[PDB]
């Protein structure tokens, strides 16, 4: 039985916007859960956040997590922006809401329930589970079934 929860995420999009999807692998309890869905019109950044979100929302108790991903958007959010965004009320310097505020707030809610250890992998040097997320993400985007409600060309 693993002593820490292991999560792997990937997200993919064919256009901007275009159809996209995500793949997340979750090692929780004695199982490996696999999550993946395609969206008719979204963006690569929105899918990368969705991967992380659906994985964490599955955890039903406070856990010790190790989340592994090569997603740069997630990385920059987590390491440079999120902190300052909470202090500023989720607004940009020109007082508009941040881009993808729907997802980042959603994600933030999921992250505050756990002790998280982030492992930023290089795209060409992750683990087998990262490669498999990539494969899932791509397959999903080719057969999109859901609508990405928070997507805006806009705000």
């Amino acid at each position: 039985m693993l002593k820490q929860v292991e999560i792997f995420t990937d997200g993919s999009c064919l256009g901007n916007p275009g159809p996209g999807g995500y793949g997340a692998i979750l090692r929780y309890r004695g199982r490996e859960k696999t999550f993946s869905a395609g969206y008719t019109r979204t963006t690569n950044n929105r899918m990368e956040l969705m991967a992380a979100i659906v994985a964490l929302e599955a955890l039903k108790e406070h856990c010790e997590v190790i989340l592994s991903t090569d997603s740069q958007y997630l990385r920059q959010g987590i390491t440079q922006w999120i902190h300052n965004w909470k202090k500023r009320g989720w607004k940009t310097a020109d007082k508009k809401p941040v881009k993808n505020v729907d997802l980042w707030q959603r994600l933030d809610a999921a992250l505050g329930q756990h002790q998280i250890k982030w492992e930023w992998v290089k795209g060409h040097a992750g683990h087998p589970e990262n490669e498999r997320c990539d494969e899932l993400a791509r397959a999903a985007a080719m057969n999109p079934t859901l609508e990405d409600t928070g997507y805006q060309v806009e705000v």
